[PDB]
């Protein structure tokens, strides 16, 4: 069209805009205070308005990366506060923008930010909303420059959802606190899931993300040819590359067309797409990422058929490797929605190490004949952890059962970090009360869903202080055998226990006055001090202990006169404990 601005504000609406504007100016001139911002964005906003009036209004045929580097340009302390970025301002547009990109910081030395007390934010919230929601969207953004703007717009109206039915409740704690911790949390996963993408298309490659892909989206669209399925990973791969890379016009853009692409080809590709297709530009992808698994056609071929005993196996594979392979995953994919899609992964990855290791080889109809055998023991593998898994969280609830957690992962590597096992133990243990609560046929891909952030985020705190080879040979492995590599890890037999220390486990009464979250935490640590401490005591010796601090916690909070009762059942605890466990 003529004017991109006009364009791109008639089909947002003035209220998005104004906010996508906000956020990617947040993204980019970090360090400027949020007024500076407020100003940008009525200028971009007011100009918007121009062009939206007359096509032709001065700068309106202006491209989005040229205004958009101008007005960013227009910063007059952008050298003394940005130094370095303000020498792209004398680049031309195609490396201007290449050059602010570079200098865009991942992660900035802001404060954490504070969660205030429910009451001023409600009144915050009550005595001007829009500066009170722009404000801590311009907080976010800021610190997650990465993030793709239009989601984190998405979590903005979930969080206002809920100040909006909240502030307005007979007890509103109860009803704020819990929300906002599950916007937080849902906002890491967002956010870590968008990093380890990127990461991971870096290390791997491009034929890994293609596979990954083709198994995802077909699990998904189930009743989609291959060739359509192809189409579709291609695109989004150009899309990921793209939106990785940073550029969030060209990414917005990639989504888009993608999401139209997909909704015209709707019923050539799945049914489930219509509430998607209907929703407004801005939430198209969105909705689609997120979409449900279409039902697989149910008249569907035995896999054997093509790709065992078939001849010509080693004739269609030869002639294009790859494009068999993608076949065999996607038919192995969309007849199970119920498999991690790393799981497919492996499984087609032992097939192609059997056909090479096969087709070269005097009769291969017979070389290969029995590959799906091989295939049993990698499926249940996944199957068999969860269900035990599962079991043992059902028994426990889930503290008790992070407890255990607790246990067995500092047994294995008792050279972490306390307060880094006490983390993930606990994360793991969200993991079980999340994807548990599915029946059977959904576990799986719930688990794989969950690990893969937390396994992640496991794996870069490590990176930083590495403190066991083992760890790092587990992170460092293929995307593929990374949790199967954790998985296979054994107690550490070579582990030299901590020396005793008194202070880590004495307790004071404040451990009565505190939220049930800390409390735990409290326990948990003093756990993870245990088993250093007593790295072969027996569950049956621990849970004795576990069981004598319960009480004594309860028969010195519910007693008389705390501090003596903690510092005198305290001496005989640690006393007799430390016999028992020898
Ligand atoms: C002290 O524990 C936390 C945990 C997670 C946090 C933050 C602080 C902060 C604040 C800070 O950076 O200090 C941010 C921004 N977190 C997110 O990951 C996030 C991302 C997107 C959304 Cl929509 C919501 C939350
Ligand atoms: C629909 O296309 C993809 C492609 C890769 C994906 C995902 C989705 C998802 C999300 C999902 O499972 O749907 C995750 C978590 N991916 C990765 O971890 C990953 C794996 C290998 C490489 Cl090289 C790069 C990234
Ligand atoms: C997502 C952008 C909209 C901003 C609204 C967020 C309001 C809640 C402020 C609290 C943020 C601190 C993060 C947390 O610990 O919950
Ligand atoms: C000045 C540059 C900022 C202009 C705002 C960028 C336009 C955002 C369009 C988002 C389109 C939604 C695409 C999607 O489905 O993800
Ligand atoms: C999962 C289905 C992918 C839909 C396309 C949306 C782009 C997400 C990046
Ligand atoms: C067009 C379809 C292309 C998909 C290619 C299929 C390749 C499957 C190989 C198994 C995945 C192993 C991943 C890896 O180790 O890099
Ligand atoms: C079920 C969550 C409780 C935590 C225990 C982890 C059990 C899930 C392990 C299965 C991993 C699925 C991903 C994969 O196949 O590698
Ligand atoms: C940094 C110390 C924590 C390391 C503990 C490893 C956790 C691995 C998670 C794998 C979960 C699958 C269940 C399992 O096989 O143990
Ligand atoms: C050397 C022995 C010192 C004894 C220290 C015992 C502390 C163990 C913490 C027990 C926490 C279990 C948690 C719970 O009961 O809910």
């Amino acid at each position: 069209h003529k004017s991109e601005v006009a364009h791109r504000f008639k089909d947002l609406g003035e209220e998005n805009f104004k906010a996508l504007v906000l956020i990617a100016f947040a993204q980019y001139l970090q360090q400027c205070p949020f007024e500076d911002h407020v100003k940008l964005v009525n200028e971009v906003t007011e100009f918007a308005k121009t062009c939206v009036a007359d096509e032709s209004a001065e700068n309106c045929d202006k491209s989005l990366h040229t205004l958009f580097g101008d007005k960013l340009c227009t910063v007059a302390t952008l050298r003394e506060t940005y130094g370095e970025m303000a020498d792209c301002c004398a680049k031309q547009e195609p490396e201007r923008n290449e050059c602010f990109l570079q200098h865009k910081d991942d992660n900035p030395n802001l404060p954490r930010l504070v969660r205030p007390e429910v009451d001023v934010m409600c009144t915050a919230f009550h005595d001007n909303e829009e500066t009170f929601l722009k404000k801590y969207l311009y907080e976010i953004a800021r610190r997650h420059p990465y993030f793709y703007a239009p989601e984190l717009l998405f979590f903005a109206k979930r969080y206002k959802a809920a100040f909006t039915e909240c502030c307005q409740a007979a007890d509103k704690a109860a009803c704020l606190l819990p929300k906002l911790d599950e916007l937080r949390d849902e906002g890491k996963a967002s956010s870590a899931k968008q990093r380890l993408k990127c990461a991971s298309l870096q290390k791997f490659g491009e034929r890994a993300f293609k596979a990954w892909a083709v198994a995802r989206l077909s699990q998904r669209f189930p009743k989609a040819e291959f060739a359509e399925v192809s189409k579709l990973v291609t695109d989004l791969t150009k899309v990921h590359t793209e939106c990785c890379h940073g550029d969030l016009l060209e990414c917005a853009d990639d989504r888009a067309d993608l999401a139209k692409y997909i909704c015209e080809n709707q019923d050539s590709i799945s049914s489930k797409l219509k509430e998607c297709c209907e929703k407004p530009l801005l939430e198209k992808s969105h909705c689609i990422a997120e979409v449900e698994n279409d039902e697989m056609p149910a008249d569907l071929p035995s896999l054997a058929a093509d790709f065992v005993e078939s001849k010509d196996v080693c004739k269609n594979y030869a002639e294009a490797k790859d494009v068999f392979l993608g076949m065999f995953l996607y038919e192995y994919a969309r007849r199970h929605p119920d498999y991690s899609v790393v799981l497919l992964l492996r499984l087609a990855k032992t097939y192609e190490t059997t056909l090479e290791k096969c087709c070269a080889a005097a009769d291969p109809h017979e070389c290969y004949a029995k590959v799906f055998d091989e295939f049993k023991p990698l499926v249940e593998e996944p199957q068999n952890l969860i269900k035990q898994n599962c079991e043992l969280f059902e028994q426990l609830g889930e503290y008790k059962f992070q407890n255990a957690l607790l246990v067995r992962y500092t047994k294995k590597v008792p050279q972490v970090s306390t307060p880094t096992l006490v983390e993930v133990s606990r994360n793991l243990g969200k993991v079980g009360s999340k994807c548990c609560k599915h029946p059977e046929a959904k576990r799986m891909p719930c688990a794989e869903d969950y690990l893969s952030v937390v396994l992640n985020q496991l794996c870069v705190l490590h990176e930083k202080t590495p403190v066991s080879d083992r760890v790092t040979k587990c992170c460092t492995e293929s995307l593929v055998n990374r949790r199967p590599c954790f998985s296979a890890l054994e107690v550490d037999e070579t582990y030299v226990p901590k020396e005793f220390n008194a202070e880590t486990f004495t307790f004071h009464a404040d451990i009565c006055t505190l939220s049930e979250k800390e409390r735990q935490i409290k326990k948990q640590t003093a756990l993870v001090e245990l088993v250093k401490h007593k790295p072969k005591a027996t569950k049956e010796q621990l849970k004795a202990v576990m069981d004598d601090f319960a009480a004594f916690v309860e028969k010195c909070c519910k007693a008389d006169d705390k501090e003596t009762c903690f510092a005198e059942e305290g001496k005989k605890l640690v006393a007799a404990s430390q016999a028992a466990l020898g």
